[PDB]
């Protein structure tokens, strides 16, 4: 696994930009308006948006921070084993139900994003209205299959999890100061992918041998294929080089910056005391 993971990112690691993006601001008014509503965001996550967004605005910063933080609360709860699942049945419909314009916030996750520093001046952007619309397929497509499975396929892992890690939901911020949709196809799907991957694979240690959790493209790759983590680890690197390959030739607004997010979001993992 370490030799793996020291292959697999010393392969990939092409982040140009700087190691110390300035994250305190938004940091602190992203902690502020979790606070209001008695919620936690690390600050150690502040820092995945300072790489993955290093050509957007401050303001438009602090709104995708903002975004990174509902993302996080949610994922707490819904991650969480000792909550009971009624309780985590009812926020998702509850978040559903809020995002449809069907009911006032009246849980603290629906609050944060009711207030009106969750947006600032983007609360009537393209942005705030798409990533909305995919935080329901991540919890109608995502969540809602995913707390109710306990056997996996590969394909079947890849699909929920597509839907369900909220990448979908991040590409529209990196369009905040340009007022307009990102374009979606292949070269999200290809970001969706690579941050996944990523993200499984520094994640696999406290998975498997810490939290006891099989939910992860590398544990179904292996039960599937009958192979050992190591063979894994070689066939995702040559995924990941040809799908990362193809992000990056192409000349296109959404590709140029799903390659930030993927860039951004390795150099993080690299620096993360979390994995």
């Amino acid at each position: 696994y370490f030799q793996g993971m020291e292959k697999f990112y010393n392969q990939f690691q092409s982040y140009p930009l700087s190691l110390h993006p300035n994250t305190s601001l938004f940091n602190t008014k992203t902690k502020n308006l979790a606070q209001k509503y008695g919620l936690r965001y690390p600050s150690d996550l502040s820092n995945l948006t300072g790489y993955v967004y290093p050509y957007l605005s401050p303001s438009a910063l602090q709104v995708s921070n903002n975004w990174h933080a509902f993302l996080w609360f949610l994922d707490d709860k819904i991650d969480d084993p000792d909550c009971p699942k009624v309780e985590k049945e009812i926020i998702l419909n509850h978040i559903i139900e809020y995002l449809s314009n069907k009911c006032k916030a009246s849980h603290p996750i629906t609050q944060f994003l009711d207030d009106e520093e969750m947006w600032l001046q983007y609360k009537e952007s393209k942005c705030r209205f798409e990533c909305e619309r995919q935080a329901i397929l991540m919890i109608q497509k995502g969540m809602i299959p995913k707390w109710d499975k306990e056997d996996y396929t590969v394909h079947e892992y890849e699909k929920i999890r597509f839907y369900d890690s909220g990448c979908e939901t991040v590409w529209p911020l990196m369009f905040l100061d340009d007022g307009i949709l990102p374009q979606y196809g292949v070269y999200t799907k290809f970001g969706n992918t690579i941050v996944c991957r990523v993200n499984d694979l520094y994640s696999y240690a406290k998975d498997v041998y810490r939290d006891k959790s099989n939910y992860n493209y590398f544990v179904y790759y292996m039960q599937e294929n009958n192979c050992h983590l190591d063979e894994v680890i070689n066939i995702v690197t040559e995924e990941v080089k040809n799908k990362w390959h193809m992000l990056k030739n192409a000349n296109n607004n959404t590709a140029e910056r799903v390659n930030y997010w993927c860039l951004g979001n390795l150099v993080w993992h690299h620096a993360s005391e979390r994995y």
